[PDB]
Parts: structure tokens; C-alpha cells; sequence
């Protein structure tokens, strides 16, 4: 199997205010979709999807939310 970019949703504990593209801009209380969490890019970063802006997040400021059934 092809494991990898499956695509995970995060919370954001609080706003993020990136200074480049390579970043993401979201406000408190917005669900990123984590595209994928494997970034050797970015080093503790999570590439996340909002409003047509394709940028990483900092994992410190997302939330992981996984589902209770087959967690």
C-alpha cells in the first residue's frame, strides 16, 4: 500500500501570523486540513490547506484531532 498524504484536520489552538507564503495565515478557531504531516522541508511543520493558501503550520499551535472509533 501507498501510505502517505492521506490527509489529517487540525485545530488551531491560536492565530498565525507568516511572514512568507511557505507559511499559513489562520485565525483562532480555524480547521486546517493537514495535506500531509511528513515535511522534511520544514522541520516541525504540518502543510495545511485554508482558503487556497497551501502553507505549513507550526504543530506547537495545531491540534491533532483523531476520531475515538479505531483511533
Amino acid at each position: 500500500g501507498s501510505s502517505g498524504s492521506s490527509g489529517l484536520l487540525a485545530r488551531a489552538l491560536y492565530d498565525n501570523c507568516p511572514d512568507c507564503s511557505d507559511e499559513l495565515a489562520f485565525s483562532r478557531g480555524d480547521i486546517l486540513t493537514i495535506l500531509e504531516q511528513h515535511v522534511p522541508e520544514s522541520e516541525g511543520w504540518w502543510k495545511c490547506l485554508l482558503h487556497g493558501r497551501q502553507g505549513l503550520a507550526p504543530a506547537n499551535r495545531l491540534q491533532i484531532l483523531s476520531g475515538p472509533s479505531s483511533g
